[PDB]
């Protein structure tokens, strides 16, 4: 496909498009991309 716009990211579209996600880990930066956490095994979670 075509596609001509540089797909700038705002952050006017962000609350838009994470209005229905409710995860801490992966937000919609844009329409099919994502923007993600790395993962750490959860055995360190006993330092909190």
């Amino acid at each position: 496909a075509e596609v001509d716009g540089d797909q700038r990211i705002l952050i006017r579209s962000l609350d838009y498009l994470n209005n229905d996600i409710f995860s801490l880990s992966r937000i919609k930066v844009g329409l099919d991309e994502f923007a993600t956490i790395k993962k750490a095994h959860f055995s360190k979670m006993v330092s909190f």
